């Protein structure tokens, strides 16, 4: 179904408090080598008046590494596919709630993105666009209630020093029914190799691997 | 320009875990009686699949009675009008994040809505419509950063006894520069008088009364 | 069993951040028109150095002015008494842990308290003592799992001007078998009088009144 | 300062729910591979009332194994030591808040433990001792106020399925003037090895290794 190498298509809607914006994305990536890259351009409402950050998470865990021993449930989630629900927190007050709903027409990954950010301080960081990067982090999977479940408490490098924590709450529902894996981890590191200057065109890299944890 | 009879006119444009909606209203109310009421109707996404009372406290404060110990900032904020941005963070981990842009046109108040919830259980009493009502809130309105800001605890009362707790925190930003209240307090009731079997027709009613606490 | 005046003792042992302090106090108030003052006075670790009002709102529900429609759990409860616990979460990081044991000796209440903060940044208004005063604050009660709850949502005026919000959860348990009260409200008015300088005495005053929400000349 | 061979010595009280309790505890660390152990004996309120899991981590980043890439702060603060706070906030409403001060003498670590645990339901997986293990766990060190603090978010293994939910907030503070470190992280394994029946007596293992993140394989 999956093959070592397949294109991303991508549509996000939104709006950052209230004021709405929208971005179109092509990619690409290799499921297997856990990587992917892609090419954001802003469609309506630019120039963004946020840090563009608070968006490239949520620019697909089909493009993490798995080892044999760890059930691989979105890659099983094929050709279906699956969707995913959102929760960001920032510790200032500001909430991002995200929607993605990923299919799959031949070699091509198609997202249809929803987001939604308020409560975003105009002194704070993300107004500011006081921020530089988001650190490596740290997922927690786990089954609940029969869905699978994704955590992530992480921070963003401020311009300056300084580290802008966010939690992660994240909800995954394949369309058809798989098999459910066990607790485990999976790394990520997303990083903004290019952009101009208001981000209206951004490349993005994500590396992502799954692991079991220290024992 | 503040008329003791005003009426409504909306529309709420959101999703509730992906899957969109859209709900117009029209209603009338008193704001110096700190009362109003209106008719809402769904158009898109019906019958809803979740408890409708999640949005009932997004479908303006400024139906809410003022005293002149305390300085009215919403109806001091016309005609140029206000908006508001929202999170409600549920006790089970669903989050609803809701904006309103508010105007003036004549007599009339207009509401233009975004909703949008996330990560809401299926055994959840959301989204197995298990709410009863609202309880009786109160607010807290005090200004951080020169903004009006304000914070809710209430609770849901379940179907057989129960309470589903919500923590509501509001940005309100009024468009012209108003002047900014102390630290008061608004009671809130709101209530559905009526509707139909899955809420393609909804009645809804509630009251607000502003005040500065226990002295 | 409980008179229109009674007494208060109570002992605080505790610690902020980890360095440990203590407080003895007394008291009278009047519990069916909700009101109460006390004298404190620190015996251990003083002078203290935090914030004097994160622990005034630990320093009885029994003291609160109840209408005779909405259900009395505290006054109920006695003269067995009841015991509470609390987490106060403040928006910076702090965290306060409170338990207190509440006996009825007489026509004296006494208090076992123990306190204890963490997490509060020595850049903070309350490592830093800018703190003014609470303001007014309502509480809502409601049941949960046999055991009455109570969550305030307040927040700390601020030296400079400003606010300083803190999450209140607490767990009500009586001793005896009482009945519990439906879904209600708690207004409270906590202040502090006068004080020396190192808060080593405090004459701390308190108003609470139950209700049940937004709702004639006769 | 630091030997290959560190003994502990700690004693741990505070209350759960308002119930006082008291323990004690010995053992010993190897403060370059990571791996700490020690036995515990409960003196003072037992037999414990709640899971004992909840105290486990609770019973020193020293035992961290750190590589030369990353500061190490904690190695730094010795002989005069270091002391930590922290908040542990469970998903139903139970709350933990403990201290630690930690000093050497000679070639033992000595801990002096407060903890106070609040609002733990009593149909709880605390309360009613519900829980297994605790799950490996990463946790994010970070300078913030010119102090270093660790962020954790793991969950309780449960009998009969599921996972109990608890988000840790440290504040490390060293007694003396140390090199901060950058962002980085310290993988952790919580184990109970053996224990009574009514958890008087425990014997408590830990391993915990620092890295950067997702970044050696070059098979040479």
């Amino acid at each position: 179904v999956i093959k070592p190498d397949m294109k991303i298509k991508l549509r996000m809607e939104g709006a950052v408090n209230g004021h709405p914006f929208a971005i179109e994305g092509v990619g690409l990536g290799k499921p297997f080598e856990g990587k992917q890259s892609m090419d954001l351009k802003v469609k309506e409402g630019g120039p963004l008046p946020f840090a563009y950050d608070i968006l490239t998470t949520v620019f697909n865990r089909v493009f993490a590494k798995y080892p044999e021993n760890i059930v691989d449930y979105f890659k099983q989630s094929f050709p279906e596919g699956y969707s995913w629900e959102r929760s960001m927190n920032y510790e200032d007050g500001g909430i991002c709630n995200a929607t993605n709903d990923i299919t799959l027409d031949g070699d091509c990954y198609i997202y249809e993105i929803r987001f939604d950010g308020v409560n975003f301080p105009a002194n704070g960081p993300v107004m500011q666009k006081r921020t530089v990067k988001w650190e490596p982090a740290t997922e927690k999977l786990y089954v609940r209630d029969g869905v699978l479940k994704g955590d992530v408490n992480t921070a963003l490098s401020l311009e300056g020093g300084g580290h802008y924590r966010c939690d992660f709450k994240t909800t995954y529902k394949a369309k058809k029914v798989v098999q459910l894996p066990d607790y485990h981890f999976v790394d990520h590191h997303i990083e903004i190799k290019s952009h101009d200057k208001d981000y209206s065109n951004v490349n993005l890299h994500e590396h992502a691997e799954a692991h079991s944890g220290l024992p």
